DNA sequence: TGTGTTTGGGAATCCGGTGCCGAGGCCGCTCAATTGGTCGTAGACAGCTCTAGCACCGCTTAAACGCACGTACGCGCTGTCCCCCGC
């Protein structure tokens, strides 16, 4: 399954008012058996694609270093 | 979500009493500083030599300088996780 679903599912499972950090996303995907080490660069890209698709709102920071929430709009 | 100000409250500080022991003074003594004198020599001074430090010049080339260009490291920001702190 593509990493955009795994990320969206992790952000939905950890839904809050702040927003899953990249470190929490790493932890959730690793707990989901996804190798976050080798494919970290893929994650940053896929995450960026999800922000560029507007599917994730950046709530703090800039780019992948930030916190993110599912764009309910 | 943020922050100027509030206010009871522990913690450091000030003040007065007090008492106690060491610092300051006094005395008797002694031994080390002082006086005077002799004598030896350490070094102050003159004087002489020669070396090695300074100033200069010219030439070559290697290093320093300025500049273009790119990337990688420093630094700021965010997050988390845990391990020292206060009690």
């Amino acid at each position: 399954p593509p990493v955009s679903e795994l990320i969206t599912k992790a952000v939905a499972a950890s839904k809050e008012r702040s927003g899953v950090s990249l470190a929490a996303l790493k932890k959730a995907l690793a707990a989901a058996g996804y190798d976050v080490e080798k494919n970290n660069s893929r994650i940053k890209l896929g995450l960026k694609s999800l922000v560029s698709k507007g599917t994730l709102v950046q709530t703090k920071g800039t780019g992948a270093s930030g916190s993110f929430k599912l764009n309910k709009k």
